[PDB]
C-alpha cells in the first residue's frame, strides 16, 4: 500500500492540489496490487474537502439556493445495479435522513466512465450517486456531521457490497474504487474537472491479498487511510464489541448511541474497523489525533524525549489501563475536514516522509519524491519517527508538530493526579520461601495429577529455575501431534502459536524490548469515551505471573474479590456449566476480580475429585461473560497447579486471563531446590540459592512471553490478552465454539468428554517418581520418534554399500500414527502399469532439494558433501543463512586418483566434474555473507521468512560455534553468539517483500526467487500476496523441520503440519487464478518416496530434505547440535570433531536413489508415468481403513481431501522460466557502448540521468554484471553514475568497487542495501533553502547487511541506520532510532542528533556521534556498547579522515565547520565501542 496527504494552508482551494494528488497516486502504483485480470486495481481513492464549486452547478441546474460551507451534507453512496433494488435503497437512504429530522435536497449522479475499468471491476461496479442534505433547525459543522454520522451508521445496519456509504459529511468526500492509480481520475470524471477544488487530499493505493475486488474495501474509509496490518484484530474487536451495549457520553442520548451499534465487525477489513472505532472517538468529543493516541498509543515508557512532557506520560499511563493498542505496522493518514494529520504505529514499521514549503504547503506520504514542487521553495524535509504525528489545522492555517499535538491532548485532564489517588500497584520482589506442602509424596502426587511428567520438571522447569532462561534444544518435533498420541497430553498441547510472516513482521524481543510491556490491569475496564477519575481505580500488576505474596496482596486489595472453584466431585461438562454460572452470578453480585482456583479453601486434590483444566476454565468464563454482556466488569486470575511452561502462560492470557498464580510450579521449584540430590550437585558443580531459583523461574517466564508476543509482532501483553494468537489442531467444533470461540481448528478433534478422559489418565497415574515419556529424547519406553538412533544406523549402512534399506523402511512403517499424512492412503483410479513405463530416477531426482542448513550449524565437511552430492544428481542444495566460501563457486580441477582435491582437502570421495557451489543461495534476516558475487553464483535465490522449528524468530548460532572461519564468512566477531533479528528489516509488509524480490530479480535477472513460509492458518492468503509480489517459487515448511538450535517451546508449540499448509496454499492460489505464477515446494519431516507422493498429491512440485540428508551422511540423532559436541562431526565446528566425519557425496547420491526408486513404484501402483501427472491429484487420496485413535473417535480430514478437480486442467503446471522486473533504467545503462567497453576493458566511463521515485534499485543490475565477470574484487575499471532527483527504494543496493554513484536530491528507503564496495554520495540540490544537516535525505534501513563500501550523505537518515552493518563505512548528519542496530564491524560517523536504542545488539566495529545537546548517553542501549570520549589518536585520525572525505565528496557545510574548529568539536564526539574493539588502537590509547 501507499498513502499520503497534501495540504494548501494559505491559498484558495484549487484544482492544482487535486492534480498533484492524482499524480502522487500515480507514483505509488508499484506499491499497489491488481486482481486476476491484471487490470482491475486492489484499490485506490482520494478524500478531499467537499468540492463547493463543483456542486454549485447542481444547485444552478435545479434553480436552487446553495447552502453555505458548513451546512450542506453530502453522502457518497454505492447503490445496487438492479433497477428495483436501487430504488429500494435510494428510498431507505431518504427515509433514514427524514427520520433524523434533516432535509433531502436531491441526488447528484456521479459522472463516470466505466469503459476504463478492468473486467472484474466493471462486473462488480456499484451505481454511484451523491445525496445532498441540510438541517431545517440551522445545524452546521460539528453538530451536523454528528447527525450525519448517526444517520450514516443507521443506513449501515443494512451494509452490503452493493449498499455502502463511503462518506456522509458536511466537510469531506471520498472518491474511491477498484482501480489502478491512473485510472482513478479517468473513471471519476469529477476528478479531472477543473471545477473540483480542495485545500487538502488524502490518497491511498491499496495492495490486497486477493483476486476478488470489493469496492467498499478501497480506501480511504470515512476518516482515515491505512498503510499496514492490525495484528491483534480479534482481541481488539472483542474488547470493543463488549463496550457497545453500554455506551454513555454527556450530550448523547442512548438511542443515538444505539444507532451506531455495529461499531466493530469481524467480517470487515482491519482498516474498516479501525476507521469505524476511530470515528466513534472523534464524534464523541476528541480530535482524530487524540483518538489515534488512544487506539494506537506511542511506546511512551523510558522515552527520554518525554522527560519534559510528563503530562504525556500521564496520558498514556492512564489510558493503557483502559484501551489496549490496535497493534501492527501502521501509517495512518486522517482528515476531519478541520484537521488533516498522520501518525505512526509504536515501532514505526511503515515509512512517512514529508516536505514543507515557504508558504507552509505540505506533502506527506510513504515515499519522498512524489509531488514536484520547485526545490528552491522547500524549507523542510522531515519524516515521522516511531509513534510520531504531524497535522494541519486548516482553519488556523498551522502546521502542528509531534509534541505540541500530544501536549495539547494530555493536558486536558489531571491524569497523573487520578492515577496517584485511584491506582493500586501490586508488586513484590520477594517470594514465599516457606513451602506449601510439608511431606514428600504430596508434591509428587499433585504433580502427577496435574499432568506433570518427568521431562516437564527435569527439562523445562529445572533449567528455567537454575539458569534463568527457557531451555534451548535442537532438531525438530519428531513425535505425534497431541491428538494422535497414545501418550497422555495437556489441553495446551492442542494449541499451536501463530506468528507473523510477510504481511506484517515479528519484532525483536531482546534488541527492542524497550517497546514491550508485560503490565496488566485488574478490574472494571472503565468508560473509554468519557475520562473520569473512577476509570483509574484499578489494580496494576507489573507482570502476569503472580507469586504467593502478590496474590495475598491482591486478595487484601482495594477491590472486591471472589474465589471460584474449578474442582468438582457429575461430569466435567456439567462441572463447567456450574462454573460459568457461578462466574456470571458472582460478577453480577459485584466482584471485580475472580480467582479461578483449583485449590479452594486452601485444600488439595483428592482421588474423589477432578478439575477443569485451566485453559478450558478461562476460555469458558471469558466467552460466557462476553455472551452475558459482563466481561468489562471483572478480570480473571487463574490460580492453578496446571501451568508451568512458557507456552502455558501464553495460552492462558491469550484466552482471557489477566494473571496467573502457578502455585504448584513455584512449589516444584521449591522442592527441586530443597532435596539432597540437587544440593549434592550444587556443591560439586552443577550451578544458587532459593530466592534466586524462584527469581530465575519468573525471569524465564517473562522472557518467554516477550518471545511469544514478538513472533506475532505484538508489543504489549494487554493487546495479546484478548487476541487468540493460536491455531488449534485436534479440537472438535462444539468445544472450540464453547471455550475458544473464533479459533481455527481444521481437523475436528476432541469433544468435552474426550478432554475428561485425558485428565482421568493422569488421575489414574496419581491415585514413586514421575513417569518419563520419550517426548524430548528417544527412549525405549517412550513416545514415538521418527528419527531414532537405530533408524539412522541402518539407513547409514544401506547407503554405505551402493537388504539394509529394509529395516530402515520397516522401522518407518511399524510406526504409530504420527503425522496427518499417516491417516491417509491411496485409492487409485487407473489400473497399475509396469515399472519400466515410469519416468527415470534421474528425472525424479531433479525435483529434490537439500534444504538450507547454515554453514555455521553444520561443519564445512557436512555442508560441502551435500552440495557435491546434489549437484551430481542434477538437483539443488541450499547454502543456508551463513553465507558461502567463494572457493566453492568454481568447478573442481585437481581431483587426484584417490579422489582428493587440494582445493577441498578435508573432503573425500571426489571426481573431476564436481562442485560444491550451492545452487540455492539464501537471503535471511541476518544477511550474513550476502554479497553480489554470492548472489550471482546462485541458480536460485531464496528469501527465508521462517523455518518450521521457530517461526516467530531469527536464526540462532551460539558463540561456541562461531570459529574464526565462520566469523570470516559472516564478517563478524569470532567468539560471539549470533541471534539474527526476527524480521527482515527490509520487509514490514507485502509491498516491501515485492521490493526485495524486485532487488533480487534486479541483480540477477536469470535467477528464480523463492519465498520460504511456515504452515499456519492464513498462509493461503499470504501466499496469494507472495505470488502477486512476483515470486517464482513458494516453499512451505512444516512445524516439523529440524534446526541446529531453537527454543524447546518453539520446537514443540509454534507452527502447523505442512499438510494443512501445502493444501491451503495450493487451493487459495488455484481458486484465485494465481497457481501458475509459482512452483510450490514443501519440507518438514520428509523421508520417504511415500512422503514425496503424499506431498505431490496435495500440491507440492518439489521436495525438501534436511534432517534425513544429515542422517544419510552420518548424523545419528544424538541431538546435541546446539552444543558444538556433535560426536560424528556433522553439526560442530571443533576441528578434532570435524575430523571424525566420514562421509562422501556418493552415500547421499545413493540415498536420493532409494527415495526416487520408491517414487517410481508408487507411480506404478497408481498407473501414471510421472509426478507431473499426479501433482495436485487429491481425489487419489482416501482415509486409512485400519486406524484407531486413543483420544477421540476420529478426526475429520475434509480440508485435506477437498481440493479443486485437477483431472482435466493441468495448465497451472506451466511456469514462466523467470519473472521479469519489466523495463528498467539499468538496462539503458548496460546497452550503452561506453558502459559495455568500461566493463570489458576495465576502463573509465561516466553517465548522468534524471531519476524519479519509480526508479528503484538503480546501480544494482550493473553490479551484478560486473560481479558476474569479475566477482566482488576483480574489476579494475571505474564507472561513475550521476543522478538528479528523488531515488526510489534500494538506491545503490549491492554496490561494487569501481562503482561511484552520485545523487543530487534525496533517496527513499534501503540506500546501499548489501553494499559491498565503491562509493555512494547523496547531496541536496545546491539551490536548497535549508541547512542540509537538519533535514532528511535518506530513509530507513540504509546499509542493511553491508559488507564493504563508503556512503556519504549530506542530510539525515531514518531508523535502523547501518542495521546489520558488517564492513560498511558511512558519514551521515543525523538519524532516527536504532542506529547501528546489529553492527559487527565497519565504521559509522553521525554528525548530528540520533534517536533512542543506539547500538542495540552492536557487537563489533566503531561508531562516532557528534553530541551538541548532551543527552546521547540517555539514548544508548546499554547492553553491549560503552561510550567514551576519544582519547586514542588513531581513533581521532579515523574520524577526521572520514569527515575529510565526506567534505570532499559532498561539500557539507557541517563537515567543513567541524574541520575548521577541530579541537572545539573533538571533545563533543562520543565513540561507541563494543567489548571486542576495546583493545583496538582506535579505541585505546
Ligand atoms: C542443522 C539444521 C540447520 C538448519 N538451518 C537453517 C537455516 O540456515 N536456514 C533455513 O532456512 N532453514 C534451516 N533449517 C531448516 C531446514 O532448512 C529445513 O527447512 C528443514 O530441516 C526441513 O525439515 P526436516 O529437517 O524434517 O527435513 C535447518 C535445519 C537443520 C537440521
Ligand atoms: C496495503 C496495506 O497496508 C493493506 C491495508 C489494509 N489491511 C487493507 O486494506 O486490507
Ligand atoms: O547459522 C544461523 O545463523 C542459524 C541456523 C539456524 O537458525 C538453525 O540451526 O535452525
Ligand atoms: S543430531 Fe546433531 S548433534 Fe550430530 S548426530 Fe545429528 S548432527
Amino acid at each position: 500500500c501507499g498513502v499520503g496527504f497534501i495540504a494548501n494552508l494559505r491559498g484558495k482551494p484549487d484544482h492544482t492540489l487535486v492534480e498533484q494528488a492524482l499524480k502522487a497516486l500515480g507514483c505509488m502504483e508499484h506499491r499497489g496490487g491488481c486482481s486476476a485480470d491484471n487490470d482491475s486495481g486492489d484499490g485506490a481513492g482520494v478524500m478531499t474537502a467537499i468540492p463547493r464549486e463543483l456542486l454549485a452547478q447542481w444547485f444552478n441546474t435545479r434553480n436552487l439556493p446553495m447552502p453555505d460551507g458548513d451546512r450542506l451534507g453530502v453522502g457518497m453512496v454505492f447503490l445496487p445495479q438492479e433497477p428495483s433494488a436501487r430504488e429500494v435503497a435510494r428510498a431507505y437512504v431518504e427515509e433514514v435522513v427524514r427520520l433524523e429530522k434533516l432535509t433531502v435536497l436531491g441526488w447528484r449522479e456521479v459522472p463516470v466512465n466505466s469503459d476504463v475499468l478492468g473486467i472484474q471491476a466493471k462486473n462488480n461496479q456499484p451505481h454511484i450517486e451523491q445525496i445532498l442534505v441540510t438541517c431545517p433547525e440551522g445545524c452546521a459543522g460539528d453538530e451536523l456531521d454528528r447527525r450525519l454520522y448517526i444517520a450514516r451508521s443507521i443506513i449501515g445496519k443494512k451494509l452490503a457490497e452493493d449498499f455502502y456509504v463511503c462518506s456522509f459529511s458536511c466537510r469531506t468526500i471520498v472518491y474511491k474504487g477498484m482501480v489502478r492509480s491512473i485510472i482513478l481520475g479517468e473513471f471519476y470524471l469529477d476528478l479531472k474537472n477543473p471545477g473540483y477544488t480542495s485545500n487538502f487530499a488524502v490518497y491511498h493505493r491499496r495492495f490486497s491479498t486477493n483476486t476478488m475486488p470489493k469496492w467498499p474495501l478501497a480506501q480511504p474509509m470515512r476518516l482515515l487511510g491505512h498503510n499496514g496490518e492490525i495484528n491483534t484484530l480479534l482481541g481488539n474487536i472483542n474488547w470493543m464489541a463488549a463496550r457497545e451495549k453500554e455506551l454513555e457520553v454527556s450530550g448523547w442520548t442512548k438511542a443515538e448511541l444505539e444507532a451506531l451499534t455495529p461499531i466493530v465487525n469481524q467480517a470487515n477489513s482491519d482498516s474498516y474497523n479501525l476507521d469505524s472505532a476511530l470515528e466513534l472517538l472523534v464524534r464523541t468529543g476528541r480530535s482524530p489525533l487524540e483518538a489515534a493516541m488512544i487506539l494506537v498509543p506511542e511506546a511512551y515508557k523510558n522515552q527520554p524525549a518525554l522527560k519534559d512532557y510528563p503530562e504525556i506520560s500521564d496520558f498514556h499511563d492512564y489510558y493503557s489501563g483502559l484501551q489496549e493498542p490496535w497493534d501492527g505496522p501502521a501509517l495512518l493518514v486522517f482528515s476531519d475536514g478541520k484537521i488533516v494529520g498522520a501518525g505512526l504505529d509504536r515501532n514505526g514499521l511503515r515509512p512517512a516522509r514529508y516536505c514543507i514549503t515557504k508558504d507552509d504547503y505540505i506533502v506527506l506520504g510513504s515515499e519522498a519524491g512524489v509531488v514536484d514542487l520547485p526545490e528552491v521553495d522547500i524549507v523542510e524535509k522531515g519524516r515521522l519517527a516511531p509513534g510520531q504525528m504531524i497535522a494541519v489545522d486548516l482553519a488556523e492555517q498551522k502546521i502542528l508538530k509531534n509534541y505540541q499535538i500530544k501536549q495539547q491532548a494530555a493536558q486536558k485532564y489531571p491524569y497523573g493526579e487520578w492515577i496517584k489517588i485511584q491506582r493500586q500497584t501490586v508488586a513484590s520482589d520477594s517470594f514465599a520461601e516457606k513451602t506449601l506442602f510439608n511431606d514428600a509424596q504430596t508434591v509428587l502426587q499433585q504433580q502427577a495429577a496435574f499432568g506433570y511428567t518427568a521431562e516437564d520438571v527435569e527439562m523445562v522447569v529445572v533449567p528455567m529455575a537454575s539458569q534463568g532462561k527457557e531451555p534451548t534444544f535442537c532438531m525438530g518435533d519428531d513425535t505425534p501431534l497431541a491428538v494422535l498420541s497414545h501418550k497422555p497430553r495437556l489441553l495446551y498441547d492442542y494449541f499451536k502459536q501463530r506468528f507473523a510472516q510477510v504481511t506484517n513482521p515479528p519484532i525483536d524481543p531482546l534488541r527492542e524490548n524497550l517497546v514491550m510491556s508485560l503490565a496488566m490491569f485488574l478490574g472494571k475496564r472503565g468508560n473509554l469515551l468519557e475520562p473520569k477519575a473512577e476509570s483509574a481505580r484499578t489494580i496494576k500488576l507489573r507482570s502476569p505471573l503472580v507469586n504467593e505474596v502478590e496474590l495475598q496482596a491482591i486478595k487484601t486489595g482495594q477491590l472486591q474479590v471472589a474465589e471460584v472453584s474449578t474442582l468438582y466431585d457429575n461430569s466435567l461438562e456439567d462441572a463447567l456449566t456450574n462454573l460459568v454460572k457461578t462466574a456470571i452470578a458472582t460478577v453480577q453480585a459485584g466482584a471485580e476480580i475472580l480467582v479461578l482456583t483449583d485449590r479452594p479453601n486452601g485444600a488439595i486434590l483428592t482421588e474423589n475429585q477432578s478439575f477443569i483444566p485451566p485453559l478450558l476454565a478461562v476460555g469458558a468464563v471469558h466467552h460466557h461473560l462476553i455472551r452475558a454482556g459482563l466481561r468489562l466488569k471483572a478480570s480473571l486470575i487463574v490460580d492453578t497447579a496446571q501451568c508451568w511452561s512458557t507456552h502455558h502462560f501464553a495460552c492462558l492470557v491469550g484466552y482471557g486471563a489477566s494473571a496467573i498464580c502457578p502455585y504448584l510450579a513455584l512449589e516444584s521449584v521449591r522442592q527441586w531446590w530443597l532435596d539432597e540430590k540437587t544440593q549434592k550437585l550444587m556443591e560439586n558443580g552443577r550451578l544458587i540459592d532459593l530466592p534466586t531459583a524462584l527469581k530465575n523461574y519468573r525471569q524465564s517466564v517473562e522472557a518467554g512471553l516477550f518471545k511469544i508476543l514478538s513472533k506475532m509482532g505484538i508489543s504489549l501483553l494487554a493487546s495479546y490478552h484478548g487476541a487468540q494468537i493460536f491455531e488449534a489442531i485436534g479440537l472438535g467444533a462444539e468445544l472450540v465454539e464453547y471455550a475458544f470461540a473464533g479459533t481455527t481448528s481444521r481437523v475436528g478433534g476432541l469433544t468435552i468428554a474426550d478432554v475428561a478422559g485425558e485428565v482421568m489418565v493422569f488421575h489414574g497415574m496419581a491415585f514413586k517418581k514421575l513417569e518419563n515419556f520419550g517426548f524430548v529424547n528417544y527412549r525405549p519406553g517412550g513416545e514415538y520418534h521418527m528419527n531414532s538412533p537405530e533408524m539412522s544406523k541402518s539407513l547409514h549402512k544401506a547407503v554405505a554399500a551402493y537388504d539394509h534399506y529394509e529395516l530402515y523402511r520397516q522401522y518407518l512403517k511399524d510406526r504409530p500414527v504420527t503425522a496427518l499424512r499417516d491417516l491417509l492412503d491411496f485409492n487409485a483410479d487407473q489400473p497399475a502399469i509396469s515399472l519400466e513405463e515410469v519416468e527415470s530416477v534421474e528425472s525424479i531426482v531433479k525435483r529434490f532439494c537439500t534444504g538450507g542448513m547454515s554453514l555455521g550449524a553444520l561443519s564445512r565437511e557436512a555442508h560441502e558433501t551435500l552440495a557435491i552430492a546434489m549437484n551430481r544428481l542434477g538437483a539443488k542444495s541450499n547454502s543456508g543463512e551463513g553465507g558461502e566460501d567463494v572457493v566453492r563457486y568454481l568447478t573442481l580441477d585437481d581431483v587426484d586418483s584417490e579422489g582428493n582435491s587440494p582445493t577441498l582437502p578435508h573432503l573425500h570421495g571426489l571426481q573431476n566434474g564436481d562442485t560444491a557451489n550451492s545452487a540455492i543461495k539464501q537471503i535471511a534476516s541476518g544477511r550474513f555473507g550476502v554479497t553480489p558475487e554470492y548472489l550471482m553464483s546462485g541458480k536460485q535465490l531464496e528469501i527465508k521468512m521462517a523455518q518450521g522449528a521457530k517461526p516467530g524468530e531469527g536464526g540462532q548460532l551460539p558463540g561456541k560455534k562461531v570459529s574464526e572461519y565462520i566469523a570470516m564468512l559472516r564478517r563478524s566477531k569470532p567468539g560471539v553468539t549470533l541471534i539474527s533479528p526476527p524480521p527482515h528489516h527490509d520487509i514490514y509488509s507485502i509491498e516491501d517483500l515485492a521490493q526485495l524480490i524486485y532487488d533480487l530479480h534486479q541483480i540477477n535477472p536469470e535467477a528464480q526467487v523463492s519465498v520460504k513460509l511456515v504452515a499456519e492458518i492464513g498462509i493461503g492468503t499470504i501466499a496469494a500476496g507472495v505470488a502477486k509480489a512476483n515470486a517464482d517459487i513458494i516453499q512451505i515448511s512444516g512445524h516439523d523441520g529440524g534446526t541446529g538450535a531453537s527454543p524447546l517451546s518453539s520446537i514443540k508449540h509454534a507452527g502447523s503440519p505442512w499438510e494443512l499448509g501445502v493444501t491451503e496454499v495450493h487451493r487459495v492460489l488455484m481458486e484465485n487464478q494465481l497457481r501458475d505464477r509459482v512452483l510450490l515446494r514443501a519440507d518438514g519431516g520428509l523421508k520417504t518416496g511415500w512422503d514425496v507422493v503424499m506431498a505431490a498429491l496435495m500440491g507440492a512440485e518439489e521436495y525438501g530434505f534436511g534432517s534425513i540428508a544429515m542422517i544419510a551422511e552420518g548424523c545419528i540423532m544424538a541431538r546435541v547440535c546446539h552444543t558444538n559436541n556433535c560426536p560424528v562431526g556433522v553439526a560442530t565446528q571443533q576441528e578434532r570433531l570435524r575430523q571424525r566425519f566420514k562421509g562422501v557425496p556418493g552415500q547421499v547420491v545413493n540415498f536420493f536413489y532409494f527415495i526416487a526408486e520408491e517414487v517410481r513404484s508408487l507411480l506404478a501402483h497408481l498407473g501414471y508415468r510421472s509426478l507431473d501427472d499426479i501433482i495436485g491429484r487429491t481425489d487419489l487420496l482416501k482415509v486409512r481403513s485400519d486406524v484407531q485413535l486413543s483420544k477421540t473417535q476420529n478426526l475429520t480430514l475434509d480440508c485435506l481431501l477437498n481440493l479443486p478437480d485437477t483431472k482435466q486442467n493441468r495448465q497451472w503446471l506451466n511456469h514462466e522460466p523467470v519473472h521479469s522486473n519489466g523495463p528498467v533504467l539499468d538496462d539503458d545503462i548496460l546497452a550503452d557502448p561506453d558502459i559495455q567497453e568500461a566493463i570489458n576493458h576495465q576502463t573509465t566511463a561516466t553517465k548522468t540521468y534524471r531519476l524519479v521515485n519509480t526508479d528503484r534499485t538503480v546501480g544494482t543490475r550493473l553490479s551484478g554484471a560486473i560481479a558476474k565477470k569479475y566477482g566482488n574484487n576483480g574489476f579494475e575499471g571505474n564507472i561513475t553514475l550521476n543522478f538528479q532527483g528523488a531515488a526510489g527504494q534500494s538506491f545503490g543496493a549491492f554496490n561494487l568497487d569501481g562503482m561511484t554513484l552520485h545523487l543530487q536530491g534525496e533517496a527513499n528507503d534501503y540506500v546501499g542495501k548489501g553494499m559491498n564496495g565503491g562509493e555512494i554520495v547523496i547531496v541536496p540540490h545546491p539551490q536548497a533553502s535549508f541547512a542540509p544537516e537538519d533535514n532528511v535525505i535518506i530513509g530507513n534501513t540504509c546499509l542493511y547487511g553491508a559488507t564493504g563500501g563508503n556512503l556519504y550523505a549530506n542530510g539525515r537518515a531514518g531508523e535502523r541506520f547501518a542495521v546489520r552493518n558488517s564492513v560498511g563505512k558511512a558519514v551521515i548528519e543525523g538519524a532516527g532510532d536504532h542506529c547501528c542496530e546489529y553492527m559487527t564491524g565497519g565504521v559509522i560517523v553521525v554528525l548530528g542528533p540520533v534517536g533512542r536504542n543506539v547500538g542495540a545488539g552492536m557487537t563489533g566495529g566503531l561508531a562516532y556521534f557528534l553530541d551538541e545537546v548532551g543527552d546521547l548517553p540517555e539514548k544508548i542501549n546499554p547492553e553491549i556498547i560503552t561510550l567514551q570520549r576519544i582519547t586514542a589518536s588513531k581513533g581521532e585520525e579515523q574520524l577526521k579522515s572520514l569527515i575529510t572525505a565526506h567534505v570532499e565528496h559532498t561539500g557539507s557545510p557541517k563537515g567543513k565547520a567541524i574541520l575548521a574548529n577541530w579541537s572545539d568539536y573533538l571533545g563533543k564526539f562520543w565513540q561507541a565501542v563494543p567489548p571486542s574493539e576495546k583493545d583496538s588502537p582506535e579505541a585505546n590509547n
